[PDB]
């Protein structure tokens, strides 16, 4: 396994996108591994479109609230260890966070919370970034080659969303939660889509707003993380907005090793 195409994608319901060509994406097989974050897949009962999928490996987890957050990988190949979660029961219980080794890096597919419904929402997102960055940072302590991909539900930096004047007061854009961003990338991560690409109006996540995503009015809230030990195995990392049938659409990246 020289190669890895991955695409990772907010699906909004994956029952849903099932039907608005999340399938299409899966059977196509141009992927090597599919990370999807918000399934809203209650008690592990997936689309029987899912279950068995042909070609691919899937692992999925499941929030304790039924019709919530939920995250799943598929892959060619068989990953070499699988772990649900951080280990933190109070972040576990969302469903949030799926890792899957491989023989050559660390995958964490991640649907980050959003802080918009409440403070107390907001403390929650703050406090999981926290113990993300941990759990990130102890991998790659052990040399591990970590891999992150997910909604963060953040827009970095000003190039990252269309109305940045407008939205410093949402959560999305608070300068706590981009501040938090600085933070984690300083430790020693890389964006992979700015490894290659520093132009504004790229976006991943449009209001259904009549015409928003038309119009480009967008942010770019989804995200693929490479530990510095990665930086000369990226050859590429992409943002997929002709994909349809989410609020998100797909980002990704390719690697190559040996
Ligand atoms: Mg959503």
């Amino acid at each position: 396994a020289e190669h890895y195409n991955l695409i990772s994608w907010n699906v909004n319901g994956l029952r849903a996108a099932v039907k608005k060509g999340f399938l299409d994406l899966l059977l196509e097989h141009r992927f090597d591994i599919v990370c999807v974050q918000e399934t809203k897949v209650s008690q592990d009962k997936l689309p029987r479109e899912v279950k068995n999928i042909q070609g691919y490996y899937n692992y999925f987890v499941s929030a304790e609230q039924n019709g919530y957050s939920g995250v799943g990988t598929f892959s060619k190949n068989k990953p070499i260890k699988l772990e649900k979660g951080m280990g933190i029961e109070v972040f576990d219980r969302e469903g949030r966070f799926l890792r899957t080794d491989y023989e050559d890096f660390v995958l964490l597919n991640i649907y980050f919370p959003n802080g918009k419904m409440s403070q107390e929402r907001l403390g929650y997102k703050m406090a999981f970034y926290d113990a993300f960055l941990d759990y990130a940072n102890a991998l790659k302590s052990e040399g591990k080659k970590l891999v992150i991909c997910g909604d963060v539900n953040t827009a970095h930096k000003e190039i990252d969303l269309a109305r940045p004047k407008q939205n410093e007061m949402i959560s999305g854009f608070l300068p706590e939660e981009r501040a938090w961003m600085d933070k984690f990338l300083a430790a020693g991560y890389l964006d992979s889509f700015r490894m290659f690409n520093p132009e504004g109006g790229n976006y991943s996540w449009w209001s259904y707003r009549t015409g928003a995503r038309s119009r480009n009015v967008g942010w770019r809230l989804d995200y693929v993380f490479v530990s510095e030990n990665l930086r000369e195995n990226v050859k590429s990392a992409s943002i997929y907005p002709e994909i349809m049938g989410s609020d998100h659409c797909p980002v990704g990246l390719e690697l190559e090793f040996v």
